[PDB]
């Protein structure tokens, strides 16, 4: 079975704010459990995992090494500032997708650059949290040429 | 009934002429054919135009207004010199998801600029012809928020 | 005779639509420049080869152009090239205040080479161009006499 | 009976001889025609900053429309960029110069991006326009 | 037969109407013709003052022209569209400008287009086409 | 009630070696002397501080923080604050502005309060002050 | 008897106008260092010269200055030569927080200069600022009574 | 017959404060010009109202300026506006060597348009100046 | 009984897993200082706070550093100042030649502060560094002896 | 008589000596020999000058003063570093059309910048060795106008 | 056998006025120490390093060079370098990155296949080893 | 009795050469012996050097370590583009005044960053030949400081 991981950086753990759960809006376990199940009911296996450092979410990059075939990222602020994180992303030779769920062109200067994205499969920034399965749904397809 | 106008730029007339294939042997008009029934089999309407120069494509996004609900764009080249096109997008007031078939920040630094990513709804770059997929089914939910909000 | 053109560029075609519309400026100036002895005729187009053709056109034959180029004031050297190319002096309108807005509505392409420029009083702009260059045409029409 | 300020940077006292018609021209012609329409003008020139935004200050409260040349300071004041704004008073910007055809340094202003509006390029007539602007402004009010 | 084309960007139809001479446009596109007739070779020529024009013409060059020549005027400084077209029917083009671009004003030493040309001659007025042509067919004797 | 979190960013352990426990202290001694409650921490990597603005959420008042390196790299800590919408003020000891151009840019400086630079321990004295006057006010 | 200099730049008289004044700040910056024990002299104008002339007016006299330089802090080196001149150790204090405004408020000519910098808590930074002159001419104080 | 104009700009002032002052510069050129047949006039002041007034009033009687902008050499285009108003060629003087200074200090809105520039010599580049000036009063 | 440190930041476990590892090199290190006399102590980390609590902990009794911070050179001005807080003199390596890559590589907030830099020998480059730190090491004992 | 001077910079003698070719078999002393034999036959003198550093060539630029009457240059690396090279040509007063075997412009960022592009009669790059025979062919046209104004 | 070419660019001469000459027999030494031949050369000008450099070609297996100020400036030197398809190794006595910001820019860093800077004559020891390294896994 | 040496750069042997006239009849030979006429009047010993080279001019500088006390010099367009002439100079630690006939921030913007100005005594632009008798009294009033 083919593994894809999906990986969130510093501050996505905080989606949703104040009681979620009361207007429509949604947790990152939400998302997490949605596209989890999502890829089972395909046929794909799917880990995912968050922290707010380069550490925590370097090392899982590395555990990703040799066994997961397909990377969704939203590496969150370290989009800007993480050589470390493109060099992991690198070093594993494993293709992904960049996600950010907010428009980041359309935000400060200093969000306008990405240290992830010339060398991403492609990028997808503004759609919110279908930015996710936009990019679930391209993993499988690029899986399934395979 | 809701209507989505699908845009495509210059040079992308030339999709699947290339000999030795970037992307396979599928054209531009593969593409519009794919949407526009895609639409349909929706519920929604969808018109399709693509042209090589700023006057073709501004009144074609002119013409569009108060009539189209969505726009879906790849404006090719253009996203990195036409303030032009910006400006007409913003002039009738349209939603937009920009689209880009190749990744443009792997390519020549002055393609990291755009004129039309700031204003755009989302942008979605290197994934192919499936990033129009993706740009219909995000313009389809956000039709539909409308609807509902018109009840 | 002495004749003004002017010239409107991409999206000022969609002013009033979204109460003053680009035709009513157009026909408002028309009827002023001839109310004060003066043929004005106007032209608008969303795209370069049209706006530089009707330049073209306008060689030899008009004495003075009055300008709003919308976006392409930021990006047009074709155009630039196009007004030098047939030596017409001109004066630049803008009905917003150019920079008031994002940076790169900062530069222009035709600010170094214009007569001058007249940006954030609307419409007025227009009339206050209109002034200078007839002013400009009677002082040609007397060195010729 | 409503109240415009003129007001002229450093070296427009010299406009005559400077890189015809002076300055004290230009200032009668303006009052004068402000006069006509039933609208009180003063003016002022000054080299400096502190008597430029003294004047400014001045005009706090009584007066509803500045026209300003700041000269050499458009390029350098941001002091007299935040008087301006200080007394909340509605400018236009004025050159009689193209600032655009001269040397790069010309070309930014600490005035423009908070003016209603800029005449650069046009000469002495650049002041007449901004006149018949701030009119029409204070008709509307 | 080994057919080249030769393509004039906006403002080049104002030449000899206004620096260089008496020369027109037409005269250096039949000139450039006759010549490469003369020697064998068959040449087009067009000159547009828009984008759309232009590409449309670059396109319906696709798969029949061995090779360009372009003054694509100031178009040079902005037209990334122009440079993807010439791209998308990979045909070779030298670039060609009758004033020195370096000698004129900052803006005008940035091209979209120099850096994918076979070559470009910048400065030498109408003979600069004649050079380009004598490249071109030097090229397509190589195949 | 009253609560006012103290942030110490990178190497800010390494002084002295007043230290850091001196200036944690005196903090928590003139907040405890106006009727306020103080927290203190200290660390060397985002993910920690982060953390620790994370965990401060809707249950502290007023941020104080010397994010040290941070301030000029940290768009992640930035983020943190925003996240949180706790209001801060930024402090250093050293006056940042005449150290490397490198150093004259701060990703928390615009979304602050304020900020102190220069003026040593003392800075971050005046720092408590700013936040017990700023919480009296709401 | 320890004195300290307030200096006000461009445009500060104006504060309250547009409900605190500069007077009031003025007024109560000189009760509260003399209410310490130090002497407070304090002045304000809108441009360079009167600024510049009162610094060196201050020169072998004044311990410490307190300046806003308002819109000057981004124009002025004259001021800042005229700071340096004067050898008097002195603190930048901001009411706003210029950070958060436009760019070109992001650079200053007497920042890396100063001593230290306030910005962004309104008048209270001046309460700081002299808090600060105060501390450190107590430390000199008590150092030359010990030395 | 001809006449020079010394001026010093902001700080100038606080020469010798912190053993040759302003005032010895000014004397020493003045004496050393009357004693070539010359005329010279001094002034200096810290803002730019008063220098810019001064070089008005210099128009049309004035034939040569020496001056020492300082701090206003970098951000005075006010002063460079108000000196080429009057059209009287110039020369730039400052005592200590600016290029040797903060980077701020490499830019001048003056000396593209002074006839010549003298830095880092001390007092003794207003005596060069003073000599070039007296050099070109003669030639005219 | 002097002793070197070290260091090698993120990415750099990955060495031989895409023949020589990361692991080879540290025992290799370690091996020829020790039979030089002098004690090697190795760290690899791919976060800055484990490197710089590492760098830390080295304070008083470390008396050389070599590191090679991979990307971090790039980014942390705080594992500039970790290394500056300690006052230990210390080489930057690096096994690639970063010159040769993307234009973002070409800044460094360590080059400047090191006493020398390494760059694109591969993994002999880590062998000349802890050359050069013995024999900084051997003329300070020398000098020690004779005086 | 009107004569040429041609003029190659730095590393061009190590033309067509480079085991794998990028030009060919040509080498610095066959576009010498040719351009000279060519410019003979048309009635003209031209003289040739190759040299590594800027003192050579600058001193060859002077002894030219006044008796020269149009240079063909490939300065080589020195049209990005030598302004002494430029103020050289400016200062014998003799225009001068600049060549290059290969692109510039397809380079390095850094090559797109040149001392004396901005003061050459022309440029031309990236045509190979035929690039001096245009140049040869552009001087002689214009010393031909100037011989015939010579009346 | 193979050969190793020594290059010192301007100002090297002025070394210790230990010296030039120190350096340069030292690697002459270490390099016959492992049964290699090694040249040295030392100039204060363009013209004479390229023609040094040209008269490698074809007989020169690997080059070590410290082109002193011309690290900054020579776009020729880069050029006569790649001309002869020599592999070579950059090296610096000081720290450039530690000195001026013009000094933070080489014109022969991103061809070099390293570079060596900051740790004086030493880096030259360290280069040759390389050097015989680099003709050895061939 | 304390040595002078007068150094002129690339292009400075054109002087009063080219007859659409710049500065005059006078030449660089001139002026060489008229600075070197006037030192030695005053008591003082002076060398003159041009060249249109870097190696010919570090060489020269070289050559006047230990036994040259002040330097004059009219670095032509170097002034602009060696490094090298800068550190040839810091490496003799001969104190120089730089001086220029024309003013060079009345032209490109190029010429107006140098590498020797910031580490020179002093700098004179603009004065033509007049520049140089400044430079010379100059450099004998700091010799007389000895």
């Amino acid at each position: 079975m083919k593994k894809i991981l999906l990986l969130n950086g510093p501050n996505l753990n905080m989606l949703g704010k104040r009681e979620p759960h009361i207007y429509g809006s949604q947790t990152l376990s939400d998302i997490e459990q949605h596209l989890q199940q999502s890829a089972q009911a395909q046929g794909y296996e799917l880990d995912y995992f968050q922290a707010n450092g380069e550490e925590s979410l370097i090392n899982r990059i590395h555990q990703a090494f040799q066994n997961t075939d397909f990377i969704i990222i939203n590496p969150g602020a370290f989009t800007h500032t993480s050589v470390a994180i493109r060099d992991a992303l690198l070093a594993v030779s494993i293709p992904f997708i960049e996600v950010h769920l907010s428009n980041v062109h359309a935000r400060e200067p200093f969000r306008h650059h990405s240290y992830l994205s010339d060398v991403a499969k492609g990028v997808i920034c503004g759609l919110g949290a279908k930015g996710y399965d936009y990019a679930l749904d391209f993993a499988i397809s690029e899986l399934q040429k395979i």
